[PDB]
DNA sequence: CGGAATCCTTCCCCC
DNA sequence: GGGGGAAGGATTCC
């Protein structure tokens, strides 16, 4: 069992560089402008020249401009990066039929039925980086190990423009060595629950009654962690498919006025519908981010698919429900369609 | 900002 | 008691 994970590098900013090489060498910040005030928004990603000063995905655009007033600030163009990504996925399909496209910039490849050992996995590594570099001008990091989790961990160590193998004898040392927060699927909230249990390394999950662990972090995440620490995790590479599609926009002002919120909501539906392209949902959820940034949703499943006119009027009922059931002003409003026929 | 998956918890109907 | 859903939220990741 040999897994090869590819993670493109600083992907949105790099696509922006490829499309305008005069940017190379500069710090580049791809931005999501919310539109409220000048430079309201967040940073979607930054290249390494900007990242080394603390500019990174998550921080407000206004914060990045204090740090790096003279960086280049580009608005996010998802559709472009999506096409460039689709193209790259096609290159990887030629190295395995068993391919799992995990996100816009990450894929796993099952190269058992191609390569015989780590030495050859590695070479396939350079072949692939070099192909993508030649054909699309994009640098990627490659991680290789015996399962998907360690393949990813590998790339994270090796990025950017890296390649790295984590072999069976190293898996074993990491299970002891590796900080459990650095395991994929463990965010701040789970890492904290684990400290309180005394777990700071994968291996520690063996010192705990399964039922205490299960009760603290859920059964699913408990099994996941235990199987990992037992050198036994072994999920297969599977083609996955969109289960939902939606759009949330930010309003100019916060509001509780139905007539004020409706147009943003309609525009969210319009765009969601465009994005569905020949796919029909039986579920609709209306999603609202309140002023103190909590997220309240209200949904409805139909026994048939949902036409646009239906989605329009049903979404208004769901928005009225939210307003009736939650006292705060609304900041961001949108829709999500799911359960495709 | 934004997009999305997966999971957990509660509730519900009902054999 | 437990199968079988749906709803709404928690949490995660890019
Ligand atoms: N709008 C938005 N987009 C994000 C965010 N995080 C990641 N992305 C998008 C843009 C990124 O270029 C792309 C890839 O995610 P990554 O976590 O792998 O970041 P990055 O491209 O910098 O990877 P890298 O560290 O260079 O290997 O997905 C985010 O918080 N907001
Ligand atoms: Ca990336
Ligand atoms: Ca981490």
């Amino acid at each position: 069992m040999i897994v090869l994970f590819v993670d493109f590098d600083y992907f949105y900013a790099q696509v922006e560089e490829v499309l305008n090489p005069s940017l190379k060498g500069k710090p580049v910040v791809v931005c999501v402008f919310s539109g409220r005030f000048e430079d309201s928004g967040a940073v979607a990603t930054a290249n390494y020249e900007a990242r080394k000063f603390g500019v990174k995905a998550g921080i407000p655009i206004v914060e990045a401009k204090k740090i790096l007033p003279n960086a280049v600030y580009l608005p996010m163009r998802k559709e472009v990066y999506q096409q460039v990504s689709s193209r790259i996925m096609n290159l990887l399909r030629e190295y395995s039929e068993k391919i799992e496209i995990a996100s816009i910039d990450e894929a796993y490849l099952d190269i058992s039925d191609k390569v015989r050992d780590y030495r050859e996995a590695y070479n396939l590594g350079l072949e692939i980086k070099n192909k993508i570099l030649e054909k699309e001008k994009i640098t990627v990091t490659v991680g290789i190990s015996k399962n998907k989790v360690f393949a990813k961990i590998a790339a994270d160590m090796a990025k950017p423009n890296g390649i790295k193998v984590i072999d069976d004898e190293e898996v074993k040392r990491l299970i002891r060595e590796l900080d459990i927060a650095d395991v994929p699927g463990i965010g701040n909230i789970t890492a904290e629950k684990l400290k309180k249990l005394g777990i700071n390394k994968l291996v520690d999950t063996l010192s705990i009654e399964f039922d205490k662990l299960k009760g603290m972090i859920g059964e699913a995440k408990a099994k996941y962690l235990i199987s990992l620490a037992r050198d036994e995790y072994n999920e297969p590479i599977r083609t996955r498919v969109r289960k939902s599609i939606g759009r949330i926009v930010t309003m100019k002002r916060n509001s509780r006025n139905l007539e004020e919120i409706k147009p943003y909501l309609f525009r969210a539906i319009e765009e969601s519908y465009y994005k569905l392209d020949k796919r029909i949902p039986k579920a609709i959820h209306v999603v609202a981010v309140t002023e103190d940034l909590d997220i309240v949703s209200r949904g409805r499943t139909f026994p048939h698919g949902i036409s646009k006119e239906t989605a329009y009027s049903e979404s208004v009922k769901l928005l009225q429900k939210i307003l009736e059931e939650d006292e705060r002003k609304i900041r961001r409003i949108g829709v999500r369609f799911s359960k495709f026929i």
